[PDB]
């Protein structure tokens, strides 16, 4: 039946990545899945003939019923979103597959959204890990800011963040 | 080569045996360990070779024993307050540290600082129980059987079952 | 819902522990499992033919020390075939990294893999993922424990 | 720190993917890979430190990998000299990646791979979903055209992946 999973880690791992390989997997079992992304514009990634569709919004609610339809829901940066837990268990109660990537924790380590608060509802949960982009030589789970902004909420990539290890975390310059 | 590993799950699905597969795995490789358990109770230091097991209510009562220690094994984590800043200072310190923890209460609500420890560790894997309900399906959730509101509340198969999504609604 | 489970890994990896936590939850689940070595049952034998039909009173079978028996894959399969939940505790490389007994040829027909890693016992500071074999014996066949094997990384081996 | 990492499972289940998303980590990292594909009837190289071989057998590489931080081998499964290949260069400290099918259309081992697992310090079982009944995770490949051949290059038109109830339907 139906169940929450959760892929979480660092940036640059991959988790986008490994969400839509799962997508793929349901497509080519002709199982039909709804795709749902964040308003942030940033580049992305149409190849199959089945049920596929693709939002990009800023609270869940903007999708009213048409998620009723699906029979997987993917969603891509899930932190983002405040409604997310009531969100995927209704829908997991009615028996979706629910599938949610994610930052775990901020640049601060702090939790982001309501992804920990996910934790306890999910049937599955992986945790990816990227390289680190300072020593090129441990497996990363944290990501460093860069610039100097404090707000938690700054859309962005390599050029404002990396993925580090433990001790490179702490590095100070 | 310091770290934080969390091993989490319902009930009933061998989390505690996980980490002491992990802890034996690290005593053939001559690493030295120090588990770390939860109620009103015990220290030890013997079996101390050159060629230990304590039980207690806050991680401050260790004090600094876990410096002498290559590996920490912190089992039912949930139920210490300090244990994000503890398994920290001591990851920080390039110890080992592993938390064998309950993710979620019998309410599904996040259980002790577990959901707020996960940014901070390297690994974390969820094991499954199976659904002690219908059998045939596998269990993520804890289910309480007795009627108590409060959370915590110490127990085993007499007071809480492990279940699947369906199941833990009927 | 039948299938085949396989645990891999070297020696020191806990791969037997592994196999007794699965046996564990399903016991608390109610579910019969029948545990067999090289709502409980336990056998102890040297080929698996050995058993008869004993297996099909059974919901789950665990097989420690997958890699010794001759018969492996067949009964594996036939079991799984008629529903059960064949699960497999084995090394899957010997001492010289070879494949040992039927384990690699079990691959293809398992739903599930987990090779699990050891702490190398030479440099301390490294997963293990191999067998070394401290004592001076060419026969693949040998059963011991720390006194005559370690696990060891790519580089000590 | 150099090791053998292997990605298997059925057809459909993302083991290319999985592969290029260690590509991709690897990458952000600036470490350097070497992606080797197979390819019967062509040969093929390109350069620029990125790089992609289409080639019959690893010994048409030569010594280009030893310039590579990281080498992925996409359809391992084809290629007879496998486990001698990534061997030599695990041991020169390379960090090696195979994506193979484990077996065949009809399970028996395919190529070295089952005998490349001793060898491999991590071993990940990717699965499918089940393209007969849809209501279940898929661990084999069924064939769905009349060829005894093992070999027989192709997709979704000549291959499905299944359960285990499934495949004998
Ligand atoms: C589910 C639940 C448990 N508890 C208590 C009762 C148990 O003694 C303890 C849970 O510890 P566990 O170690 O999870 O108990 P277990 O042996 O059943 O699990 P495992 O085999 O995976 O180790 O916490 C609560 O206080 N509140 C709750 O909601
Ligand atoms: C390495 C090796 C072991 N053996 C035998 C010796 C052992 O008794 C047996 C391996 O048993 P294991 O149970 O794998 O050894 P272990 O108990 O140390 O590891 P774990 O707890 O992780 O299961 O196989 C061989 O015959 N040839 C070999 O090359
Ligand atoms: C099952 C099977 C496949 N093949 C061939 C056909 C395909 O081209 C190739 C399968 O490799 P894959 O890369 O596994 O096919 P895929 O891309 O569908 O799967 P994934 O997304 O997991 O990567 O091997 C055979 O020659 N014989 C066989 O029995
Ligand atoms: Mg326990
Ligand atoms: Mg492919
Ligand atoms: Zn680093
Ligand atoms: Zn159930
Ligand atoms: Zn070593
Ligand atoms: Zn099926």
């Amino acid at each position: 039946r139906g169940r929450i999973e959760l892929i979480i880690g660092p940036m640059f791992a991959g988790k986008t990545t490994e969400l839509m390989r799962r997508v793929k997997r349901e497509i080519h079992a002709r199982r039909s899945c709804f795709v749902i992304k964040y308003s942030k514009d940033t580049r992305y990634d149409h190849d199959q003939l089945m049920l596929r569709a693709q939002a990009a919004v800023s609270q869940l609610t903007e999708v009213r019923d048409t998620w009723k339809r699906f029979d997987v829901l993917a969603i891509d940066e899930g932190q983002f979103f405040s409604d997310l837990v009531d969100f995927c268990n209704t829908a997991a109660d009615a028996g979706k597959v629910v599938m949610v990537s994610a930052l775990d924790g901020d640049y601060r380590r702090k939790p982001f959204g309501q992804i920990c608060e996910l934790v306890p509802y999910c049937e599955a949960v992986d945790k990816l890990t990227a390289v680190c982009m300072m020593c090129h030589e441990q497996p990363a789970c944290f990501t460093r800011r860069t610039v100097n902004v404090e707000q938690q909420e700054l859309i962005g990539g390599a050029d404002m963040y990396i993925a580090t290890c433990r001790e490179c975390y702490s590095k100070q310059q």
